[PDB]
């Protein structure tokens, strides 16, 4: 068998069967003979590329397989993959490089230092030393993908390796399986049970690996026998709760002071699959105030070694959400009342508050519905007005790189078809990766995109506001068309202008049998 | 004075005034109180950031100040950056980092070991110490970004540092004079310009820091003085000679056999500017046919290290081309015979043959006209049927990274606003930065975009049809309306689906007071 | 507090109270007001340093803390790293840098990009923004090097901060208790259990994570209810079985061939704790022969990742040896029988023949004696010739790095004070770290040192021989007198040229009541 063939009998035996890509000429000795059982998505650009893989793998709890070209393809996924690592998404990132007789003279498209390029954003990057070695590298990079913490992987492969004989040995690579399912030893479990039952007002924070681990319903059983609430830790990249569940507290204040506030009086914090925590504002104050003490449970020894107090359990997120619930005692404690519904903003018949926007969508969308956020103002809002009942029903860029949320509500529509996919991307935001409608219309992946228009960078007026800067450059963003943007992209387009035009868009867009991209007139800050 | 008036005060000193930017919250601080007599340049993603300070700075033979947020945007600008290693392009590129108390929990928006994130495609990356070391670090980039061989460089800054106090120690920075314009010793030299008066057919090849260093003159009058033909080392990224003098022999093709071959013959082969060589394809053989010797003088030590053949000389190329020109004798050979015209392609009055498209470009274009090529299956037509008698007038992606002439022709045509700037890009490539046309369209720069509309990614078609390679995925990119495209950002825009109107369309667009996108629909391969 | 106050707090609340050090200007500050209740133990070489606190942290199963001199100490230890990094060794391994004000001219002593200089052998590597980060950022360093898979971190701290003032939020980093004391789920774990005591033949492999878990006697337990005969993992750095036990089979061969052989005919094999493999000579073949399944029980996700063949599972091996020795039936098989004695070499009046020194050791030598091998010759006959009934009875340069058994016998021995430390060495090997000798001295360390004195690199004549590799130079080391260095450095010397001279020998080195060095004349290859 040669490399080329052994190498997908690999993909296919590990249960990878779709490629991500933007095609050249490094690569095509892979892409040739692609096999049948196979399917290629093809996006323009390489941060839609990743972005559409990595909303494929979050929404499928499974790695995708990217292919890039050389170095220049690599680079240009590189703020993708920033917000991959932070969401531990699952990414087999190949790339072609030149042919080995090339390599020397730094021959155009030659990968110099390939290794190095995606780093420090990859747990594992590496150049194979042979063709045959080259299966055996694509099983060392599906297996550290996939293992917890989960995350993206890199692998060179110069493009004259394909063609040559693979070593007869590597059969043994085909059904090998790999376990990090894995949770605290009895003993030490027992004595965590015992510290959560004896609790007298524990808390619950929630991070994005319950959402990815689909531990979601074991955290519902747990939060309702410690009678606790349940918060959702900073800068959520996914939502790990049902939103209308009566323990159910909302988005935490990414801020240091903000939070131990937060969780004053609370004797025992759990936090579960979150880093502790993301902060984001410079908000300085204590960590925890006296009489809380935390516990996190985190599947990444980076989260546990980094978190600047409380005690730390790195393990398997969904084993030990499953362990916990299932031993913790029934409290008698009366069980949490939900939060009451958001109000009602004053909304004339001309712009649209994001209010609205949130509202009409809640009211609207099926309730099965999966939302993307990139509209950067609205996030506290858009958490509050949402009732998200189902696993994998929220996605937002973990590292704050725009250019997510477009492609990968393509990926997380295509990995979810029933469900309908709905990404507000504010009008700054949706330029970063803009060229993700394509794939979208060539495939008839059929994501509803609601362009939230304000004309300017509107967190950044913000934020700009809050530290008394003058004279900022570059925060205004006129003049541009999103529906002819779309048109161009062959997306069907629509406006509204008003809330009578976006309930009429939006009951079109929901019987649409494609994509549809949304142009919402919103209010300017 | 404050770090940020300190570094400011620094820039406008090293002869720095222009931003070019796509903002966020870590770059807040230091673009407040911007100051009144620098500009801010927006583009819409980094990669057009990027690709816009590029074509600025190598256009403007100077070096170019890029501002960029965190971790997620300088990822996204690593495609670009590239690109701007291979051409030698001095690119100071900044990026904000989170407050340094925030650091240490890995706050979101947190640039982790940021320094290694652009690694390898920089000259020098660093984050300093403290905030008062940050004029300092500044000044290091400017002048690792400007010594030869010119390159990009990388600083990250916490966000916290621009308030700071600066040393007063600093203002030493302000006025220092850093000079890279060397040459062979007069020992050595005279032992060159001997043997190039005493070869008996003596060839040039130039490359792009010949165009970079404006030693094109220089290089004319060295050919004229030794009567040699003159080609363009491969894989072009500038045009560093006059295409209808008559030594120029045209562009070499970028394989091993191929160069040999066409160099037999030639006893003393003279390389300035280039490496050695830049190839692409696969053509194995000789390096160099017995009976020729080569000589290089090449900018980069990496270079000059990496030729597999010839001897080389680490100097500037301008004082080098300069001093040579003057000092070697006038041959009393004949002077090559300048090339013929191309052919005129058989033209019906339907789809436009590429070769048409070039053709009717020179015949209307000004004489001073700069082209800008992403066209990659026509660059050798392109080779041809262009005059381009001036320097400065041909960029193309010096890694093969698509993206760059879209945004680089925006910064060319900022550079050089008396000259018009042409830019002719495929269907293919046109997407990877089409956000781009946002900027020319808001900052009103006059640039020509040239879209080559054949519907497939047909440099792709034709290698794999070389390879014998069948049943490739990913290769046509069918349904892209870029006049809808262009209309979405703000730029004036045109079709072309025949001669008679492609003549149409270039006399409105050369007499327009804005850009213009004109879509010419191409034969298809 | 200061950050120097608040540092050593963190050290002592977390378990650490020896610094193993070379001192430099860089460190004084944090060397000043040193705790009375801590200890520094000197060492005169860098490499010696770390291999002390390596041998004394494997012995002790807690981290060990390094203070090194910027740069140049950091590098001089860099082979020694490569050990620990191999044996999972939880070293902190703090560089002084210089102040922050001088960073950025680079001053002399200067730790320039500090966090790549240790790169690739440490898990993870960094140098703080600020000084009042660096408790944060030593509470970091402590869990990385602590959490599964145990390994080296290093931390750069520039010598000013030290005296800064503390945040007063670092009380929290004191009392953090972080596990990874994890095993496989119930669910699955029942599987493996079942597969276990349904195979017909089983073996076990047993590797240094074992010893290291202190999880030989669970071992032990799952060997005799399996009746399982159990293999010591190729290459292997520690002894994880009682030697004389009757399921002993003694030390792999590292190759693969020679290990799908062994493994023949048995169904099931259980390797624990080791990498699969750690071949080392070139043997190609199968990697398991047709009939065998191979299953991995690991702490170190990237062991997973790279086994060519087998299922695996990433999990603590302590937790795991415990479940799977309790859970697993009791075979109605026979125990497998006691493997025989070795034989006696003949040996005359004259030089030794290394299985005579090992017949003797193991013949005077107390039970509870621990051996350190750096003989590279002679590995399989110590393998055979010592039993070693306790845990932590054997430790090898994990990464085939010479240099690490000298300095590392003395760690071991003051980790161990009551357990008599013999370190076989050969005499090439004895001098790369000679200088560990003075340690031993000064703290009165009371190991053995038994020198192997052949005058050749034994190992290496011995390989170019089946490479038939003629005229290789550098192969012989004559002319050391070993007697003499221990003298050097105040070590109590003995010379032993006969069989009558060695026992005489050691009679008196095992009564000593300081550290002894035994210059023994072996027999030459
Ligand atoms: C790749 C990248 N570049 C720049 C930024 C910084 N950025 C700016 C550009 C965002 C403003 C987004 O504007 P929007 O129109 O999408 O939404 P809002 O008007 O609601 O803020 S928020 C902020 O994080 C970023 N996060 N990611
Ligand atoms: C960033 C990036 N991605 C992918 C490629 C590979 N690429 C492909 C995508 C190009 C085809 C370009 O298509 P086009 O429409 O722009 O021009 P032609 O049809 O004349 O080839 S040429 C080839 O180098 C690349 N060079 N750069
Ligand atoms: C730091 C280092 N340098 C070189 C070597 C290579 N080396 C050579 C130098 C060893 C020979 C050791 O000689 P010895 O006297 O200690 O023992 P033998 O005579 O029994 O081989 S074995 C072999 O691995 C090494 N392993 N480590
Ligand atoms: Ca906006
Ligand atoms: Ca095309
Ligand atoms: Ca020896
Ligand atoms: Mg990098
Ligand atoms: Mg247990
Ligand atoms: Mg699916
Ligand atoms: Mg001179
Ligand atoms: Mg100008
Ligand atoms: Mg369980
Ligand atoms: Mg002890």
């Amino acid at each position: 068998a040669s490399v080329h063939g052994t190498t997908y009998e690999l993909l296919r035996r590990q249960g990878i069967d779709t490629v991500f890509g933007n095609p050249g000429s490094n690569e095509l000795p892979f892409l040739k003979d692609f096999p049948e059982d196979f399917r290629y998505i093809l996006a323009l650009q390489e941060a839609c590329v990743v972005g559409i893989a990595d909303g494929y793998a979050q929404a499928s709890r499974k790695p995708a397989f990217i292919n890039l070209f050389s170095a220049a393809g690599t680079g240009n996924a590189m703020g993708a993959l920033s917000n991959a690592w932070n969401s531990h998404s699952p990414l087999i990132v190949t790339a072609g490089q030149q042919t080995r007789a090339m390599i020397g003279v730094e021959a155009l498209l030659t990968n110099v230092d390939a290794a190095n390029l995606p780093r420090p954003l990859v747990k594992w990057s590496y150049e194979p030393a042979s063709a045959a070695e080259v299966p055996h590298a694509m099983s060392r990079a599906i297996h550290m993908a996939s293992m917890a913490p989960q995350g993206p992987v890199y692998l060179s492969v110069p493009y004259d390796d394909w063609d040559k004989d693979a070593d007869p040995q590597s059969h043994h690579l085909f059904d090998r399986h790999v376990s990090s399912s894995v949770r605290l030893n009895d003993q030490d479990l027992d004595i965590l049970v015992k510290a959560l039952n004896s609790a007298s007002n524990p808390a619950i924070v929630l991070g994005p690996d319950v959402d990815a681990a689909n531990a979601n319903a074991d955290c519902v059983m747990l939060a309702e026998r410690l009678k606790a609430p349940v918060w959702v830790a900073p800068s959520a990249p996914r939502c790990p709760f049902p939103t209308r569940h009566p323990c159910f507290r909302g988005l935490m204040p990414a801020g240091i002071a903000a939070i131990s506030q937060l969780l004053e009086g609370h004797d025992v914090v759990l936090v579960i699959g979150a880093p502790v925590f993301r902060y984001h504002q410079y908000d300085p104050g204590q960590y925890l105030k006296p009489g809380t003490r935390l516990i996190s449970v985190t599947c990444d020894p980076l989260e546990a070694a980094r978190a600047p107090m409380g005690d730390a359990i790195v393990a398997d997120i969904g084993a030990m959400a499953s362990a916990l619930a299932n031993l913790v005692e029934e409290s008698s404690r009366q069980l949490p009342t939900a939060a009451p519904e958001p109000a009602k903003v004053d909304q004339d018949a001309g712009r649209l508050h994001p209010e609205t926007v949130f509202d009409t969508l809640n009211d609207m969308a099926p309730e099965n519905a999966i939302y993307l956020n990139e509209s950067t103002s609205t996030t506290a809002q858009m958490w509050q007005r949402l009732n998200m009942r189902n696993p994998g029903s929220y996605y937002f860029c973990a590292a704050g790189g725009l250019g997510f949320a477009l492609p990968a509500a393509i990926g997380v529509q295509l990995a979810e078809p029933e469900r309908q996919v709905i990404a507000v991307i504010g009008d700054g935001s949706a330029n970063y990766s803009i060229s993700a409608l394509w794939t979208a219309a060539q495939y008839n992946i059929p994501t509803i995109f609601v362009i939230m228009n304000n004309g300017t960078y509107g967190a950044l007026r913000w934020f700009a506001g809050v530290l008394e800067a003058e004279n900022v450059p570059g925060l205004d963003v006129p003049g541009i068309d999103f529906r002819a943007l779309a048109k161009g992209y062959g997306v069907q387009a629509l406006k509204a202008d008003n809330l009578e035009q976006l309930k009429g868009s939006l009951q079109e867009a929901l019987s649409a049998k494609g994509p549809v991209l949304i142009e919402v007139s919103t209010v300017s800050p």
